[PDB]
């Protein structure tokens, strides 16, 4: 009768109820026939959970830091394209919940508000910018230059794209932008996703994507960004421990697990799933993260005890802004590290210092 | 047309099809996506029987002890809270039922009798007291003295409960009592779990676990309760080896076994499938008991087979109440010793004596 | 429109279209929840064929032996009880089809025909005695003594039944014989299971079995029944190795590796899955059975390739009773046959001797 | 309202919708329980991708050989009797497509269109020739010789057909060709298998075999095939890496690692899980191929990481002469060449050279 919306899947459920078919199917997408979509929900209930009893947790601590910058908890917003197709305020809603919870938002390339416009909703939030490597490097070196003038403290450069990836849902749906809406980061109507721009007949983003994006770039293209920039740099998308090293080795600061939701290459594993092979493969040298199926705060705590210093949430925080905007991604961020505190508290771990690899086994 | 129950299963369709949703959805419930709730049953499954033919089974025996105790058979009946919602005898029908088939009662902090009323009841049924560890140490302390002045003869320690689970139809319900019950061990509308008390807008009954149930209690408040009674104590929730390790060194008396029925931390391991790491853990210096999941006289084998003394059973009880009160709660424990003696006839065990490791393989 | 029935599955579906249900369901049912009911079927699909290509296969030969008796084909008809239920010609068809086919059929001891009926309607068919071991020594051994006489060539002594299973549809139907039919090999109301005898509210069989067969009976008793007839002996219904090595021990001539059809107890292995053991316990010493879910010719193969001499099948003959009497059986015998006779033909077998442990793997 | 196909699941689909039952079935249909079926296509979604990041993967090569012969990707019809049952231009068709492609098409001896017609309508395209092993040798040399004499470039050497196998629908529908249509390389009645002529009361095509095709074949007949011609030959039908080495040992060029589409041996293992063993046994003196189950660009990807030189289809050809002839085929395989380009590209694979078995793992 009135939306009593307890837990992510229920969000997702009230998004489906009142978002457009084709906006709706952008963001549930996964690539192909969802094989890894599925895995990536279904590998963190593979992992079990050995709680230790008895070891006072009437005190729990959240509290973590990402790249060396404090947080309220181990939980973070995840770069999603185009977010003012869920809510009118998009990614400024997103941003206002960050700052209020206390937690770091990564902004999209493909947002549907400016690096400016959401640094000036969200001037005490911690932002960083998910960067991909335009086939224009004076538009991709604008977006750095305007990430580091407008305090965004970090880059998140996505590895994983040279195309975009098969979502069979936006091909039958010729998805593209509403009317109103634009990529705000760019000027021409080609770099800002005009809708009405000739983006073929099949997904108009895919289309952007091999019109735009460099399907070239290389490790070299990543010796580029590092001379480019001093902020602190993360490989978003890497899979393999060999890819884990050569990114340590080029001086990146950061590794984020991440088959992107599922919505590249299908039939990769879980990120859950390689998260251990990364982590063992990076010797500490660096911090790793992990995005991919995080719904609940289990999941949290079984990234964490596998070595994750912190995840990254996408598709939840789009189905927060369908329900309510700046309130709904609060309330799906409130009910995240509500429930990591209980899987914490369960557990026996009074902060996260003691999530140890003791805690999981498959 | 007239109910014809037969086994477990069929007493939890009669009591979904007699009681309120909100009291049958407490009962049935377990934490979140209810993965572990699955398993308990699930796991049961997958241990495979290994039955001997020819061994004389004309006369079996079902009779074994419990922390020194003679039992007619290794079930006995586990904690379930507020009993009175299923049947208005609610914990007195229990109790007559226990006295009935020469087995045990394990009765809840929070049942809707109070420990005195259930020992009027049932005089000369063996019985237990589940105790949690209140802030209040006093109210703690009444608990365990009352439970040594009626006769009851060991104390289950619940370890596994610093904050209650998140079980979502009981915040969907805003579960609480009905309005003519209390939690009768209790004096105060607060510690009694009133309904006219404000327990917040979620579920009544996490609200009053974080008022009332301590989530600072570590090994140095075991410490506190075995310096505080002589009877046989009991740790209820153990999931690790470790643990297990623990509770023999600070001078417990047993194990149970237990994951509270998968109604608190989502995604541990079934019980069956943790039974062995515990049994080698604590090398034959306690005995070992297990819940969750037990519906049929084959878990029972298994269990037993795995090195567990004795197991308990709460849902199935409470369905019994749900059909007919005491005669109910007969009627389930009476095809669960049926079952249990048919199931060790068929695999060649005259009696709990000679149930053995080699009867099962995963 | 007109029954057009190709595989065994269409045989059962015709037959729970055409028997009242509680038949269909005394013959259908497993014990309990039916988890091995399950297995038998799936473990087959679990092992794996590797057929060799190449090896001529215009000329197939499906005869073979059991215990000294050529057959045509290592396929043959195991005891299923009350045939007369199924059709009116029960036994009497099922032996004549078997006389045509040329395979042995093994008669229940709760036949609604005699011995010597079904010795009378197949004079020149291969028939064997299963024997249940009654309280009353005297009507056992006259069993024994009738199959002597009878030209019936090896007695299935069956070894897994001290008491009946618990069937929960037989439970529920409170099944009994139609009024008209009998046990026919026994005199008295009890033992021949007149309807019209109180065998209680439950299943008539299990207090029937309660009543007339003995479950003390151990070692001991095969001792017995190996010194009263010099018939080859065959023990039905072993599943450990240990057991099947007891039975070499005492002078047995066979071991048939059953579960019952997983009519005994619910959660023992599959037959295909433990008849490796059993045939590695018994190192060649006797021939070595299967039944439990044969359904298809590629379950025959299987069976043989893992070392069983012949397999036997239950309901798949009762199906065809139900169909069409004696031709209903001829046709389910038949197409097992063919079945057979393909898949032996496309691994690339000539006949059965060829047929070894490579060309299975699970 | 207007078919909008995009992935070969869709042309099934379609098809489905506008085939006659009997037309689909039989194109559809695996043998007996469809367990092999099945697997073909869920083992593949075993097998999991480990991709590379940052290779550049501007330009994608598919290019690759098959026998000495270029192909534009490793990508390849294989043999499907009977097309024009599917569309009114069946083979020509199809040959076109392939020309079009730049793919080698592989001709059933079983086509509705004779081996010189299509060499007629595809004389650029390159062609291969699917052989069965007639009784009757003359008839089998004249389809050798005429293969030779209208340009095909190898032959493949069905060998996992010395009989038919039992494809359920196909026995139901009493599958036979339409009227107007015959298997066009044969002259008489019996060989061209006419609707007109007696082929039993079954599967027409199952009759038709054991009438015309030889069951006594044996590694004999493939020294003969091997001095009737010069041709490249591959076994087709390999499932074993003991029949691998005999092919090589017998002068032969390839192996097809192939269940037939799972249309013979039912439970026999998936294509894709035998590939390795077969890829190992042979030591890289012949090129492996693998059909079954490849219906997305990640199979074709699959199977290459697992050494398979390239792979062949064998339903999506059919579901695209369903949808529009010579258009639809080019459609399939058009939509599998961009699904693998994608795959590729994904996966940091600029070309097939690269792509080595470190990218999967099951
Ligand atoms: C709707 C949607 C849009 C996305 N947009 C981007 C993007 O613009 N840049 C990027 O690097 N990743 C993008 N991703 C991948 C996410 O950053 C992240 O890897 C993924 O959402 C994590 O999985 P989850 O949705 O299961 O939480 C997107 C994911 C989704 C679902
Ligand atoms: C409705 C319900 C109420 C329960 N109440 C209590 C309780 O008050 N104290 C406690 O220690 N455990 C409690 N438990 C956990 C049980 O003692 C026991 O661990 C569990 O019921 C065993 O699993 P089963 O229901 O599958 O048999 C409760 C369980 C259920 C289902
Ligand atoms: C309806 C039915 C009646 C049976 N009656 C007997 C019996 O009288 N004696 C016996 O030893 N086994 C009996 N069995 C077990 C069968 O001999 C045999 O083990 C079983 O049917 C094999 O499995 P299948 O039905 O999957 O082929 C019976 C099985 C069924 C299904
Ligand atoms: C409808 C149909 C007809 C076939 N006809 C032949 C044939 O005439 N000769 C042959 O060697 N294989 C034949 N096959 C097997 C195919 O060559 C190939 O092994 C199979 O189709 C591959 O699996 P796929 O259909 O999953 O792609 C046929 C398969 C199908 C589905």
């Amino acid at each position: 009768m009135l939306p009593r919306l307890i837990c992510i899947n229920d969000y997702e459920q009230h998004a489906k109820s009142v978002l457009p078919k084709s906006i709706y199917d952008y963001y549930r997408s996964g690539a192909n026939d969802e094989e890894t979509l599925a895995d990536n929900i279904a590998a963190f209930s593979r992992w079990k959970l050995y709680p230790r009893m008895l070891r006072n947790v009437a005190e729990t601590d959240l509290s973590t830091s990402v790249l060396g910058q404090r947080v309220s908890m181990p939980i973070c917003v995840g770069a999603t394209a185009m977010q003012r197709m869920a809510h009118v305020d998009g990614e400024l809603a997103t941003v206002r919940a960050c700052q209020s919870l206390g937690t770091g938002m990564m902004l999209s390339s493909w947002a549907t508000s400016s690096i400016e416009e959401v640094a000036e909703a969200g001037p005490e939030a911690l932002r960083w910018l998910q960067l991909y490597i335009y086939k224009d490097r004076e538009v991709t070196k604008k977006l750095v230059r305007q990430a580091e003038k407008m305090g965004y403290k970090a880059i998140f450069v996505t590895v994983d794209t040279p195309y975009l990836g098969n979502r069979l849902d936006d091909v039958r749906n010729r998805f593209k932008l509403p009317p109103q809406l634009r990529m705000k980061n760019f000027e021409t109507s080609t770099l800002s996703f005009s809708p009405e721009e000739n983006f073929g007949d099949d997904s108009g983003l895919a289309a952007y994507v091999a019109k735009a994006i460099d399907p070239s770039i290389s490790w070299e293209d990543i010796k580029w960004l590092r001379r480019l920039t001093s902020l602190p740099i993360v490989a978003k998308g890497i899979l393999r421990g060999d890819d884990a090293r050569e990114a340590v080795k080029h001086g990146l600061n950061g590794i984020l697990v991440s088959n992107h939701g599922a919505r590249q290459l299908d039939g990769v594993p879980a990120t859950i799933d390689v998260l251990p092979e990364i982590v063992e493969a990076v010797e500490g040298k660096v911090e790793v993260f992990l995005d991919g199926g995080v719904r609940k705060g289990t999941d949290v705590l079984k990234a964490l005890a596998l070595g994750a210093k912190a995840v990254f949430v996408g598709r939840p925080i789009v189905w927060g802004l369908a329900f309510q905007g700046e309130k709904g991604v609060q309330d799906v961020l409130e009910i995240l590290k509500e429930e990591f505190r209980l899987a914490m508290a369960l557990s026996g771990c009074q902060n996260v210092k003691v999530i140890d690899k003791t805690l999981v086994r498959k």
